[PDB]
C-alpha cells in the first residue's frame, strides 16, 4: 500500500512522560488540504526530544517525538505548489509561511507560525492526523519525525536535492545548521577573528563548523573532554583548551589566548553557568557571544549587567538564524556542492526500532549523533 487512503505504518508513542518508547502501529490520515505526506527514510535524536521524554519541554501528550529527519514525499493535498512526490524533503521545525512580521523581516525565521512558543499539540488547522489505532496522538513542532508516514502543512517542510544521502542530510534539520548557523547567519562572524567554542558535541563542531566557513583563524573550542578534542580539530578546530587542565577561571585563561579575548564565543553546552561564562571571556568594547541551546527546564541565570556596557552583544538563535524553506536546500548543495562534510556529527546508524538503545547512546554520553535509519 500507498494512497489517498489512511496507511498501514508503526509510529512510536510517547505514551506519557519518561516512559520508554512505545513503538506502536498507527494510522495516519491521507494529506488534508494543503498538507504533504511524507515517507520518512531517517530521523536523528536530538536532545530537544528527550525533553518531551522529561517534563523538561511541555508540548502535549500523547505526541509522536522527532522534529530532525529527511523523508521522500509520497501524497500531497490540492494547494500544493511546492513539493510533488518521490520529491526529497527536510519536514521544518520552524515554518516559513512567506509572510508574518518575522518572515517578511530582515532577521526573523522563528515564523509566527509555530508550536515552540505554545506548544498546541495539533496540526495548522488545530487538528490531528494521527490515531493510535483508536486514541488521537498529537503533533510534535509541526513534524513528528517519529513515525514512518508523517502529515506536515507546507509552511512547515523544504524540498531538498534530488539525490541527496536521505541518511545524511537529516542532521541540517536542527543537529548542524543550528550550530554551524551560529557561526554564519548570526554572530556574522568575521575573516581574521578569534572565536571560542563552549561545547564539543554535536552542535558545537557544526558551530566551530561554520566559523571557518565565516572566515577563518583561530578557533579555540573549549571541552572538559579530553575525547571531544580529536573530532574537534578534526573538523576546522584550530587548538583545544579543557577547563580542567588550569588553575584559574577558564573565562580568564582565555583573555590571555586572544590577548583580551576571543571576537566570537558560543554555549553550545546550554549550562546555565557557562553561558555567563562565555559573555565574559570575548572583547568588551566590541565582543559578541550568542546562546546556541538552552534547557527548557531552567533557572535564569546569574549576571553582571557589568558585562553588557563596556559595549559587548549577547545574541540567541533557534534555527542557526536561517530562514528555512529558504535555506535548508541552498544548504544541502553546500553539502552536495562539498563545502561541508557530515560524518564526524554521524556517530551511529541504526534499524529505528531500537529508538530507545537508541535514545540510550543519547543519556549516558557515548555518542555525539545518531541516525535512527528507517
Ligand atoms: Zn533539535
Ligand atoms: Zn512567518
Amino acid at each position: 500500500s500507498t494512497a489517498g487512503k489512511v496507511i498501514k505504518c508503526k509510529a512510536a508513542v510517547l505514551w506519557e512522560e519518561k516512559k520508554p518508547f512505545s513503538i506502536e502501529e498507527v494510522e495516519v490520515a491521507p494529506p488534508k488540504a494543503h498538507e504533504v505526506r511524507i515517507k520518512m527514510v531517517a530521523t536523528g535524536i536530538c536532545r530537544s526530544d528527550d525533553h518531551v521524554v522529561s517534563g523538561t519541554l511541555v508540548t502535549p501528550l500523547p505526541v509522536i517525538a522527532g522534529h530532525e529527519a529527511a523523508g521522500i514525499v509520497e501524497s500531497i493535498g490540492e494547494g500544493v505548489t511546492t513539493v510533488r512526490p518521490g520529491d526529497k524533503v527536510i519536514p521544518l521545525f520552524t515554518p516559513q509561511c512567506g509572510k508574518c512580521r518575522v518572515c517578511k523581516h530582515p532577521e526573523g525565521n522563528f515564523c509566527l507560525k509555530n508550536d515552540l512558543s505554545m506548544p498546541r499539540g495539533t496540526m495548522q488547522d488545530g487538528t490531528s492526523r494521527f490515531t493510535c489505532r483508536g486514541k488521537p496522538i498529537h503533533h510534535f513542532l509541526g513534524t513528528s519525525t517519529f513515525s514512518q508516514y508523517t502529515v506536515v502543512d507546507e509552511i512547515s517542510v523544504a524540498k531538498i536535492d534530488a539525490a541527496s544521502p536521505l541518511e545524511k542530510v537529516c542532521l541540517i534539520g536542527c543537529g548542524f545548521s543550528t550550530g554551524y548557523g551560529s557561526a554564519v547567519k548570526v554572530a556574522k562572524v568575521t575573516q581574521g577573528s578569534t572565536c571560542a567554542v563552549f561545547g564539543l558535541g554535536g552542535v558545537g563542531l557544526s558551530v566551530i563548523m561554520g566559523c571557518k566557513a565565516a572566515g577563518a583563524a583561530r578557533i579555540i573550542g573549549v571541552d572538559i573532554n579530553k575525547d571531544k578534542f580529536a573530532k574537534a580539530k578534526e573538523v576546522g578546530a584550530t587548538e583545544c583548551v579543557n577547563p580542567q587542565d588550569y588553575k584559574k577561571p577558564i573565562q580568564e585563561v582565555l583573555t590571555e589566548m586572544s590577548n583580551g579575548g576571543v571576537d566570537f564565543s558560543f554555549e553550545v553546552i546550554g549550562r546555565l553557568d557557562t553561558m555567563v561564562t562565555a559573555l565574559s571571556c570575548c572583547q568588551e568594547a566590541y565582543g559578541v557571544s550568542v546562546i546556541v541551546g538552552v534547557p527548557p527546564d531552567s533557572q535564569n541565570l546569574s549576571m553582571n549587567p557589568m558585562l553588557l556596557l563596556s559595549g559587548r552583544t549577547w545574541k540567541g538563535a533557534i534555527f542557526g538564524g536561517f530562514k528555512s524553506k529558504d535555506s535548508v536546500p541552498k544548504l544541502v548543495a553546500d553539502f552536495m556542492a562539498k563545502k561541508f562534510a557530515l560524518d564526524p556529527l554521524i556517530t551511529h546508524v541504526l534499524p529505528f526500532e531500537k529508538i530507545n538503545e537508541g535514545f540510550d547512546l543519547l543519556r549516558s554520553g557515548e555518542s555525539i549523533r545518531t541516525i535512527l535509519t528507517f
